[PDB]
């Protein structure tokens, strides 16, 4: 995340890290047995890291569990990052409490100038390379359609959202891929790609959540 600021320990209590040895990507905490992602943060061998806050030390309010599976996106297209998605099995159930709680998916989709909360873990600065220990937190707001599509033409579909800033500066892009974008409570995006970062006419491009409720209510309730 480059232009924002220190969350607070436990207080993003739906965030999760996936494990790979390292923090590669974020997550969100759906319910007790599921994460969601984005599809290309897709990887063997996952550990999902529950109430984190710096993810080098063990403050004492993590739960460290295995993925049991994987299940990317049917029509997932990792050329366009069209349909940017991923459910991942908890192998056994989280405890939920006070630092570890599920976010609510969309009943409906946000609109325009809706404000929203991204964190994640991820690079800081838009040039060069710093990545921080603790989660971090940006406010930003939805764009417009037309000032999402203006910035990368021809690359935005229907299953994408453009958040924050057209004169650049703030931003997630490495700062934290699969990671939450929450909006009035529900979780209405996944962090999945933006040109450069944080750079001026270059908003983030996240996962339009609310297309796939159905897809992910279905998923779970089947597997
Ligand atoms: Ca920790």
């Amino acid at each position: 995340i480059v232009g924002g600021y220190t969350c607070g320990a436990n207080t993003v209590p739906y965030q999760v890290s996936l494990n790979s040895g390292y923090h590669f990507c974020g997550g969100s905490l759906i319910n007790s047995q599921w994460v969601v992602s984005a599809a290309h943060c897709y990887k063997s061998g996952i550990q999902v890291r529950l109430g984190e806050d710096n993810i080098n030390v063990v403050e004492g309010n993590e739960q460290f569990i295995s993925a049991s599976k994987s299940i990317v996106h049917p029509s997932y297209n990792s050329n366009t990052l069209n349909n940017d998605i991923m459910l991942i099995k908890l192998k056994s159930a989280a405890s939920l409490n006070s630092r570890v709680a599920s976010i609510s998916l969309p009943t409906s989709c946000a609109s325009a100038g809706t404000q929203c909360l991204i964190s994640g873990w991820g690079n800081t600065k838009s040039s060069g390379t710093s990545y921080p220990d603790v989660l971090k937190c940006l406010k930003a707001p939805i764009l417009s359609d037309s000032s999402c599509k203006s910035a990368y033409p021809g690359q935005i579909t229907s299953n994408m959202f453009c958040a924050g800033y057209l004169e650049g500066g703030k931003d997630s892009c490495q700062g934290d891929s699969g990671g939450p974008v929450v909006c009035s409570g529900k979780l209405q995006g996944i962090v999945s790609w933006g040109s450069g970062c944080a750079q001026k006419n270059k908003p983030g491009v996240y996962t339009k959540v609310c297309n796939y409720v159905s897809w992910i209510k279905q998923t779970i309730a089947s597997n």
